[PDB]
């Protein structure tokens, strides 16, 4: 249905952080991105995106909403704190076609650290 993601300087998970960092959703489902902390945004990791999905990037300190219809893995990052490891992951539907790629897509060490972490949450 609807899924709220907080964008945090600091959180229970760590520093520069999407909470929740992983989201299971289904077609039609809505992702509300929410500026709990200023200085963040949410851009698409295009080497983690189902084919047919439009690239996107949000204005800093402001809100954002993505709509999901296409199954698979949607990768997201915060543009200025990408290399600080601030990333998220949304899986829609069973056995995502872009699975291996998520695991293999080249990104900042810290981003990759947390990506694989939200990746082990896939079902
Ligand atoms: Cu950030």
């Amino acid at each position: 249905a609807t899924h709220e993601v907080h964008m945090l300087n600091k959180g229970e998970s760590g520093a520069m952080v999407f909470e929740p960092a992983f989201v299971r959703a289904e077609p039609g489902d809505v992702i509300n991105f929410v500026p709990t902390d200023k200085s963040h945004n949410v851009e698409a990791i295009k080497e983690i995106l189902p084919e047919g999905v439009e690239s996107f990037k949000s204005k800093i300190n402001e809100s954002y909403t993505l709509t999901v219809t296409e199954p698979g893995l949607y990768g997201v990052k915060c543009t200025p704190h990408f290399g600080m490891g601030m990333v998220g992951l949304v899986q829609v539907g069973d056995a995502p076609e872009n699975l291996d790629a998520a695991k293999t897509a080249k990104m900042p060490a810290k981003a990759r650290e947390r990506m694989d972490a939200e990746l082990a949450q896939v079902n």
